[PDB]
């Protein structure tokens, strides 16, 4: 899971989320110009324990 934009993980909570494919940091595709508004549920991250992890190739 290492940023497309940066290249760097860690375990803190990366976003979106790892088992997908790639990651973007929230701040990158706002930093980078990609999104420009609420493309998720943004209630809920955790990249680990179970949970929403919402994302583009994600679906669920
Ligand atoms: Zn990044
Ligand atoms: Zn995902």
């Amino acid at each position: 899971e290492m940023c497309d934009v940066c290249e760097v993980w860690t375990a803190e909570s990366l976003f979106p989320c790892r088992v997908c494919t790639r990651v973007f940091h929230d701040g990158c595709l706002r930093r980078m110009g990609y999104i420009q508004g609420d493309s998720a549920a943004e209630v809920t991250e955790m990249a680990h324990t179970e949970t929403g992890w919402s994302c583009h190739y994600c679906d669920n």
